């Protein structure tokens, strides 16, 4: 019966065997707004953003884009990106506040992920997993938020200025990023912010670096999801690497959407992990 929402920035649009909805984010810039949504060509929007000279921008969902998605269900999770970085947290609570007013059954949990993307999915496919499982929503509830602790997030960024202009990483971080060649390797902080662990040349060592993150963080060969920006290339050499030295079963590699093409820019790969 339950209701699955997430913001665009978990880059899926289902979630097989589930009711599932996301709710774009929006990309502009002074000329155009792309919407994090079915329609995006996002090859055509990096190409564009590539040669703007100009600033461009990120918006969180309209509560009546919240609304629409929650849309009459009485069980109703909503992920929504880190509050630590983005307003989506405060709209989806607007928006629960709204619902509730309108819908006296209602039981609506919006969970901050303190993170984005790959880890806003595994946390989208716990839900599911319990709720196959036939377990209450008071029982999930409170069970999602132990289980988010044993998650982690880590990426790493070829160019980080959409991230710089907005405010969202230091310059003296996305600087290291201008040079050709240096990717910055980051995880989600315990505040949900961008926490740069130190920059890194050319694949191989990211994958060094990588098995070394992922050692020190607890990593067993659980549940592992990768997404990348135009660099499958990379996202599979990660995924190789992993069922090779922890023996992962459970890996899926996919697209960013729109919301994570514009942060983690081309080339641009971001991973999250069960741990133990
Ligand atoms: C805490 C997560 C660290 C991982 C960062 C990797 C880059 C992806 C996208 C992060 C998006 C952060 C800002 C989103 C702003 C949306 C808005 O306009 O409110
Ligand atoms: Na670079």
């Amino acid at each position: 019966a339950m209701r699955l929402v997430a913001d665009s920035a978990c880059d899926i649009k289902e979630l097989r065997g589930m009711v599932f909805k996301a709710v774009p984010l929006t990309i502009s810039t002074d000329n155009e707004e792309f919407c994090d949504d079915g329609q995006l060509d996002i090859h055509r929007m990096l190409d564009i953003l590539e040669k703007h000279k100009g600033r461009s921008y990120t918006a969180c969902p309209g509560i009546d884009a919240w609304l629409e998605a929650f849309g009459d269900d009485d069980e109703i999770f909503v992920v929504t990106i880190t509050a630590g970085m983005s307003g989506t947290y405060n709209s989806a609570m607007a928006a629960r506040a709204v619902y509730l007013e309108e819908h006296p059954q209602a039981k609506v949990r919006v969970i901050d992920s303190k993170s984005t993307g790959p880890q806003m999915r595994i946390i989208l496919e716990q839900l599911q997993q319990m709720i196959e499982e036939g377990k209450k929503f008071e029982e999930i509830d409170g069970a999602i938020d132990a289980y988010m602790q044993k998650t982690r997030l880590f990426c790493s960024l070829k160019s980080l200025h959409n991230l710089a202009q907005n405010g969202r990483v230091s310059k003296v971080v996305a600087s290291a990023a201008e040079v050709l060649g240096i990717s910055v390797i980051g995880t989600a902080s315990s505040h949900g912010t961008l926490e740069a662990i130190g920059k890194c040349r050319g694949d191989k060592k990211l994958l060094v670096k990588l098995q070394a993150l992922l050692d020190d963080a607890g990593y067993e060969g659980g549940k592992l999801r990768i997404c990348h920006v135009e660099n499958e290339a990379l996202a599979d050499k990660i995924a190789d690497m992993i069922k090779q030295a922890y023996g992962t079963t459970d890996v899926c590699v996919y697209k960013a959407g729109g919301l994570c093409s514009y942060y983690a820019e081309r080339g641009g790969i971001i991973l999250s992990c069960e741990t133990k």
